[PDB]
């Protein structure tokens, strides 16, 4: 179809199963297993990238080109490498990746939305589809095409240091909030047939549902460690919303660091190719989490020959290697030249990858749109973020007992009102994990509105506004306050540090609530990622609001404090009584809950 030079996989005209075919057929062994592996930027060079034929890069939390960086030092970043990919041999572009999991969380001026247990909260599927167009504007803002989310575990243990990327302990939730797929994506076509991969085109991004398969099952809520439930629960639990995944046409599943009955999932053909693959009819590619493979074995990174075997036998298409891409790249050559691994693995595991390269547009759209570099941080997108935070505030208690006036709404004109706690004043907790490092951090980390600077904003022009961090009873006392809003709760976490058997707030929080409550009438914001013990801090205070983790947009906070807007959000967990009920769940014998599932308190607004 028409120059002497015509190769068919480079034509646009024509169908993705086709190009697929026609490129796939052209392909040296070496340029295959290049497909199949997804390096870190940090270990990337061009040289590298050529001569390897590497098929994806990621940056992993934290991995930035340079703390600030500019949306436009990004796009540079991803065409630079782009540019080596595409001199090779066949011009195959590579798929550069991120957790971009509540925004384009990595990213300096980048808009933070609430983590997902605070959506939850919102009970808004819409709100979150919103949610998932605005971040791949973001993500697209910086030139990467794939976004490692959603996170569709469902957390039954909030003991879990990932709780807050869970939606909800209840399936019907998380499998509702799918709806972030097609946000990210774009829509699927009426005809669609479910498992097919789908990306609309450049100002969308690819979606990875992860991780398959019990991720928030796990013993004591341990990180990557074993999901002891059976095949009737795993199905009835963890699964499900992994089947309104693929009816929405999700990119890619990465696969669970846990195990389910003893068997690592990065090692499960069963669940891998024969369930996912096999019986939901999954087309796209399946990705292995950050040394995935390497854990298989104990200790991990042991017996990498294994690992590599193992995992791409059990069905996984690309690696996460994401360092060692010489070592992986020898051991994938050798096992196949050997014949352990047949080349009909091969050539599926390309398949998918190149499958989702085409779909998605990348080979005509390989580079990034400097135009979409003003996306990121854009005041459209904070105003959402905005509303999710309003949303998914939790209103646990509104007055000392059943004859006190109502705390909240309060009034945005007052002679003198105290801010105070930690978290009145912390964009980085308020942000939580995964927010410009994998951890996260402290203080004023990216752009954004803490709750002091909120309240500020928010307030009449006559009303005195102090901060106190950590104030003593008797500068409350002494004063002249007409109430205080009091922020305290959890520092910022992600995976196993954030694992955690007391989930008791860190001091001074509890002491800096008593104080304040002790002197004048006191609403606490209250900032985790999960439930925590409250008895005491509901002890003191007039009114207490699970805020979760918020994310930048702190006004969302104070729309609620102030009565802009009612309080809407309800529990999308059980709120304990103590620890040692864990793990407590609805259906339990054992069911004795602080605050049921379901659980909030509303106002209207002023
Ligand atoms: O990010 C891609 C997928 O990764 C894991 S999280 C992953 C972080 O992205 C990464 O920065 C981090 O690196 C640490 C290594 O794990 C340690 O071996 C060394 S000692 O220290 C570095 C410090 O950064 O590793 C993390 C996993 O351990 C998630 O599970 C996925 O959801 C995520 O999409
Ligand atoms: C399946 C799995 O990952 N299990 C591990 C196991 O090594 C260890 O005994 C346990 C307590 O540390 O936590 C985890
Ligand atoms: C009162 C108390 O024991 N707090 C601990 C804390 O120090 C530790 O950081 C956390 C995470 O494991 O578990 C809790
Ligand atoms: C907390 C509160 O005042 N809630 C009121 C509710 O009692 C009332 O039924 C409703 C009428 O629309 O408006 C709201």
């Amino acid at each position: 179809h028409h120059a002497a030079d015509y190769v068919l996989y480079k034509d646009a005209t024509k169908p993705v199963e086709d190009r697929v075919a026609d490129l796939l057929g052209r392909m040296t062994l070496a340029e295959k297993i290049g497909q199949m592996t997804q390096i870190e930027r940090l270990v990337a060079t061009p040289d590298v990238l050529r001569d390897n034929f590497i098929g994806s890069l990621l940056s992993g939390g934290g991995s930035v080109p340079r703390k600030g960086a500019t949306a436009k030092e990004w796009q540079d970043m991803v065409d630079g490498f782009q540019k080596a990919c595409m001199s090779t041999r066949l011009g195959i572009p590579m798929i550069y990746g991120i957790d971009a999991v509540h925004g384009q969380n990595n990213v300096y001026g980048a808009t933070i939305f609430p983590h997902n247990v605070g959506l939850g909260a919102t009970r808004d599927p819409y709100l979150v589809k919103r949610i998932g167009e605005a971040t791949a504007l973001e993500v697209r803002a910086t030139g990467i095409q794939y976004a490692f989310a959603p996170c569709i575990a469902v957390c039954r243990d909030p003991r879990w240091g990932r709780c807050y990327e869970s939606y909800s302990e209840d399936r019907r939730i998380v499998q509702s909030m799918t709806e972030l797929i097609p946000g990210l994506q774009g829509d699927v076509p009426k005809d669609f047939t479910s498992g097919m991969p789908f990306v609309a085109g450049k100002n969308k991004v690819a979606a990875c549902a992860k991780h398959f398969v019990g991720d928030g099952g796990t013993v004591d809520g341990i990180n990557e460690n074993n999901t002891i439930i059976n095949r009737e629960g795993l199905m009835n639990i963890h699964m499900p919303a992994y089947k309104n995944a693929m009816d929405k046409g999700v990119s890619t599943v990465m696969i669970s660091y846990s195990s389910w009955n003893g068997v690592k999932m990065h090692a499960n053909q069963d669940l891998v190719t024969g369930y996912l693959k096999d019986t939901l009819k999954f087309k796209g590619f399946v990705i292995s989490d950050w040394e995935g493979i390497d854990r298989i074995t104990t200790p991990a990174g042991s017996d990498y020959s294994y690992s590599v075997k193992a995992s791409i036998l059990a069905g996984l298409d690309m690696i996460m290697v994401p360092n060692k891409y010489q070592q992986f790249i020898s051991i994938l050559t050798g096992h196949v030249n050997g014949g352990v691994i047949p080349m009909s693995r091969i050539d599926d595991a390309v398949t998918r990858i190149l499958r989702v390269k085409f779909t998605m547009g990348l080979f005509e759209n390989p580079y990034a749109d400097p135009a979409m570099a003003e996306q990121l941080g854009k005041q459209e997108h904070r105003d959402l973020a905005r509303e999710a935070a309003r949303k998914s505030l939790v209103l646990l208690k509104n007055g000392k007992t059943s004859t006190d006036a109502p705390l909240l709404p309060l009034p945005k004109k007052a002679p003198k009102i105290l801010v105070a706690g930690s978290h009145a004043d912390n964009l980085g907790y308020q942000c939580g994990g995964w927010t410009i490092e994998w951890q996260g951090d402290t203080g004023r980390t990216t752009v954004g509105t803490t709750i002091l600077e909120a309240v500020k904003a928010a307030v009449d022009p006559s009303t005195v506004v102090v901060f106190a961090e950590n104030p003593d009873a008797e500068f409350v006392k002494s004063g002249g306050f007409s109430y205080a809003i009091v922020a305290v709760g959890e520092h910022p976490y992600t995976e196993t540090k954030g694992d955690n058997l007391n989930l008791t707030i860190p001091e001074p929080g509890l002491s800096t609530v008593q104080a304040v409550c002790g002197g004048v009438r006191c609403a606490t914001v209250l900032i985790s990622g999960r439930p925590v013990v409250v008895q005491p801090l509901l002890a003191a205070s007039d009114a207490l609001v699970a805020a979760w983790l918020p994310g930048s947009e702190g006004q969302g906070v104070t729309d609620a404090l102030f009565g802009d807007f009612g309080f809407t959000g309800r529990l999308p967990r059980t709120w304990f009584k103590s620890v040692d009920q864990l793990p407590m769940n609805v259906g339990d014998a054992h069911y004795d809950p602080l605050f049921r599932l379901g659980y909030g308190l509303t106002t209207n607004a002023t």
